């Protein structure tokens, strides 16, 4: 019974399409704006689902309004980046593409749970919330579980061990601005400060992961010749399993802060639970020097965001 | 006879056509999309025609079919950058109204001389060209002159000389990249190490007064709420007197270059003569660490440039 | 050595500035209440100075006693009207400003000419007047000139005759009740009425171009989205001219009239003669109906000018 809504149907919105089929989390609705791509993904899907035993129906359509009564929304509509590109020079074409969808969201599903993906991600989030008029619990943008699976990918790799249980908080946005927190960083609970003790890693070598991780979606878009797909994807699929089924995770993800971190009226990356109401933030206590990182991080998310706004006049 | 025909008619625009009434440079044809607003300049320019004692026609129109039969094109059609924004941040929105522009001068006036304002300069000139269909020497962008005039008025002031005969040459993207020559710098002939050698200046005064002019654009609209207006119309009328009188003299402004300075295909800053037939390259000995410096601000525009490209489709 | 010194650095202010530099009139000293202002337009206007080969100084300023020793003082301090407004409606709030601007230019350079410029025009004038303690001689308002190249380049336009030599008085109060004379009319030397017999223009076309000179402050408004500027910084570069230079022309300005048109104790639009020693009203030969119009407007100046004596406590 459950309405998946994939706003978007490149590679993101495919392989989320993909996932949910896969843990059969919902009937799926492949929508976008170029007429065929979706039906024909639908179709390759619909097959797939028959050579792995899934039975959720599948539909492929450039009618938006059979977006009405989903339960879950993942926005990809927009542009990608290339080689050369910040994701903040997509600012102006996309920022106009998420008004769009806001707007058509706000006549057919007010109700439900939003999650956005369009870069530059947190700015994509304010602009979505700004023009959809849902409430701030239910929108939410995620980028800081790929981040985190960068970051502790990379530490687990150092350590010589599985990153099946590496976890660690990253704040603020998705970008260069990003704040990696040391301090909330554990291996199946040990914290990372107890392997610089022992010796097993130093903090050059983490300042070295900090920055790769910031890096890597551009590392990827060099390499690859196209822009992350599979991981964005999982990421996505954990946060929609997490409001599916009420399971109150602490991610990191862009979510409305409201007078957390000394920031208030704003989506931006931070930690966050997510269930059936929708994401809700919650602070933790950070050192001066922490804060004044994620402050500086907030700024520009701020700046860029107004910036944001202006263009779409 | 001569009509010049002003594509926007904001600020700069309105001092440009001012100032060719003070000199009887021509007719002017006031251009904006804005219903009403270069009609109202129009009748304000008139009335200072009056008292001035200048008989120049001057119409301003929002028909863009108008700017027919113009001799000489000035374009200042776009937005320009607020605080804390760099003139690479228009590059989406500034792209699109430049392309629809040249459009416009293409079947409209294929055989006027075309001054391009918009920023990011260098970039919006190569977008001009590209989608207008005009010759290359037909085609420039106004920047050197106005940098050179601040790097200038600052030499000046430091050696307590009249700035009426300090000239020097800029070269590069009008941006953080700039590269102005000492050795190409003289008060009234005298190369300015002749003023280091007698200890009126120093070498980090120097580059104090390079780091100014490279800032004063941004410096300008933190203290004015509003980007510089009299002196790029200014160098905009110099470069117009320039052409409508054949005057050969040799500037830097944004001109095709075609094997000059390691360079070839793509409008950038560069010595260049303005004449009868329009804006020509001249190329002159650099030194290594020059061209060095030179080819770096080429590779922005470059990179910024196919950006550029990439974002009008 | 002469030192003009702009209260307000809006457009008007910032455009007499420029035309000041342009025919070396004197060093600048740029004042308004906002900061930062004027020291970026400073700027700009350096820069324009180096390109056009002016060499006076000019000063940015927040500080008004750096109006010290001014030769000249033109103030444009004030709120603008906007569309659907009358010039009347800034009384309260311009009142109370000039009031301000009154007192500091008498603590700071008793001995300057001061030309005055903010809205209702005749009315701020005489408040400057009261607050200043300076001379009456001494202290103007322009306006005559700016209503005056509006009639003659209507009456111009219709002859089909450069504005050039067309010359006219317009008597009374910057606003509705302004009085053109036609018998004071003339092209190159030959009065208006000739062209009447000689049937090149008619008493309704004349009727219609009075309405539109009346009007033209609105007009201009409605269509530019902001107030004229070019046309009364031209103006007030005229009254600086025959005050600096001694020339002793005869315009229509705001100025204290002394029996003079059955009127006295009251500046007001009026025939004077602006030379070394300040603005000085002179007498022609009304007839009955036409003394009676301008009555009619003298009167509107005075109830006003009394409102606002009264809104300034």
């Amino acid at each position: 019974m459950t309405k998946i809504a994939l706003i978007g149907s490149g590679q993101i919105g495919a392989i989320v399409g993909e996932l949910c089929l896969l843990e059969n989390l919902g009937d799926l609705i492949l929508y976008d704006v170029v007429p065929g791509i979706p039906q024909g993904k639908a179709l390759d899907l619909k097959h797939f689902s028959t050579i792995l035993g899934v039975n959720r129906n599948i539909l492929g359509t450039n009618q938006i309004e059979d977006i009405k009564d989903a339960d879950i929304i993942v926005i990809t509509a927009g542009v990608q980046r290339k080689e050369g590109m910040t994701r903040e020079d997509l600012i102006g074409v996309n920022g106009k593409i998420m008004k769009s969808v806001a707007e058509s969201v706000k006549l057919h599903c007010s109700k439900a749970f939003v999650i956005c993906v369009s870069n530059p991600l947190d700015i994509m989030v304010n602009v979505f919330h700004k023009f959809s008029n849902l409430p701030h619990e239910k929108i939410c943008g995620m980028a800081g579980i790929l981040d985190t699976s960068r970051y502790c990918s990379l530490i687990a790799d150092k350590l010589k061990v599985s990153a099946e249980d590496v976890n660690a908080v990253i704040l603020g946005g998705h970008g260069d601005l990003m704040v990696p927190l040391q301090r909330y960083t554990s291996v199946n609970g040990v914290p990372l400060s107890e392997f610089v003790k022992k010796n097993m890693i130093s903090q050059n070598e983490i300042q070295e992961i900090i920055q790769k991780t910031r890096n890597m979606g551009a590392e990827i878009i060099k390499l690859a010749k196209a822009s992350a797909a599979f991981a964005p994807a999982a990421a996505i699929t954990k946060m929609i399993k997490s409001y599916l089924y009420n399971e109150n995770n602490l991610f990191t993800c862009a979510v409305y802060l409201n007078g957390h971190y000394n920031c208030s009226n704003l989506f931006v990356g931070s930690t966050a639970k997510i269930n059936n109401k929708g994401a809700h933030p919650v602070e933790f206590p950070l050192t001066k020097e922490e804060q004044d990182l994620y402050t500086e991080s907030i700024a520009s998310v701020q700046s860029n965001t107004q910036k944001a706004f202006d263009l779409i006049k």
